[PDB]
């Protein structure tokens, strides 16, 4: 019907990975998508947002909204290349855990939902 979700410590988040798309032998940057919009890009929209520094990049990548445990991404601008798993996307496209989110062909990440895939 219409209640929403609640729950902080299993929010989604974008674990980077590597230009390839792979997990390095490291500790990749993590951004948990707290609720509101989140805006992405290289500008400070919001006080908990999204700051990516690559060249290619631009202030108003996109935006990740959390509406009812889904997350979509939007590209507030074409240029602003967006590949969702290696796929450009032309609007809000909803994002699944695991699916993979490169950002100028240079900055990839990886989009997981702790919240869980509808039960589990």
């Amino acid at each position: 019907g219409s209640s929403g979700s609640s729950g902080p410590e299993k929010l989604p988040y974008l674990v980077e990975l590597s230009p390839d798309g792979s997990d390095s032998r490291d500790k990749p940057k993590l951004y948990r998508l707290q609720l509101s919009v989140t805006e992405v890009g290289t500008e400070k929209f919001d006080d908990n947002s999204i700051q990516l520094f690559g060249p290619g990049i631009q202030p108003h990548h996109c935006d990740l909204t959390n509406m009812d445990g889904v997350v979509t991404v939007t590209p507030r601008s074409m240029d602003a290349e967006t590949y969702v798993d290696g796929q450009r996307i032309s609007e809000t496209t909803m994002l699944q855990s695991g699916m993979r989110l490169q950002f100028g062909t240079s900055h990839v990440f990886k989009f997981v939902d702790p919240s869980g895939p509808s039960s589990g």
